[PDB]
């Protein structure tokens, strides 16, 4: 890992434990307005945009395209549902593994879909001293989310780095695919219910049950 020089965090299920919130926020808020995205469902469409998972969900039951309006009244609701829950806490091993990374003078990234104000300072709060506002990638940032590659395209454009300078910490499958496709060496490590099988076909290079168990075997891995 001598042309290492970056590690590219997402932040849901990564960072911080929410993909149980967000997962039964949208079951719940698809079932109130009749319709079916079952909590597995949900798991397989991680990091999508709130845009694409709802165009998904109409187009399959109400053979329509979701309008500009249903969108944001959906994701509006659906946000409801996740904000009455308590705040996710951090993901085990997630600030040990930073603490490896930053100490091998790697730089660390935080790369997310979330359109979170105070997102910083929260990141700043539970990881001192790890993040800078220069170097993420959020909802600002990008058009487009997983499966999409540009997230990850733009996290390398903001560091100065190329995809060989790079490594990229998933959780899901459609995320696992934007790393792959942005040509970055992507590490999976499983912190929801779905098989490990799933994030190997999307494209992960490695494959570990947990942050801390990467964190343990961070060390021997050779790039
Ligand atoms: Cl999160
Ligand atoms: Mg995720």
């Amino acid at each position: 890992r001598k042309k290492l020089k970056a590690v590219l965090f997402d932040m849901a299920g990564v960072l911080f434990n929410s993909m149980p919130y967000h997962s039964e926020a949208w079951h719940q808020v698809m079932k109130t307005h009749g319709l079916d995205l079952s909590r597995e469902e949900a798991y397989m469409h991680e990091g999508r945009t709130g845009a694409s998972t709802i165009n998904i969900v109409f187009q399959r039951e109400l053979g329509k395209e979701a309008t500009q309006e249903e969108i944001e009244s959906i994701y509006h609701e659906k946000s409801i549902l996740f904000n009455s829950y308590p705040e996710a806490e951090r993901m085990p091993g997630a600030w040990e593994l930073l603490q490896k990374v930053k100490s091998e003078g790697l730089t660390p990234m935080v790369v997310t879909g979330s359109g979170q104000l105070s997102l910083l300072e929260r990141l700043e709060h539970n990881f001192p001293g790890m993040f800078h506002k220069e170097l993420m990638v959020t909802a600002f940032d990008v058009k487009y989310g997983k499966p999409n590659p540009e997230p990850y395209l733009m996290a390398l454009k903001k560091g100065g780095l190329k995809a060989d300078e790079a490594v990229v910490i998933e959780n899901a499958p459609l995320g696992v695919e934007a790393g792959h496709k942005a040509g970055i060496f992507t590490i999976a490590v499983n912190t929801g219910p779905l098989d490990g099988q799933v994030l190997l076909d999307a494209g992960a290079d490695l494959l570990f049950p947990s942050m801390q168990t990467l964190c343990d075997s961070w060390d021997t891995i050779m790039l």
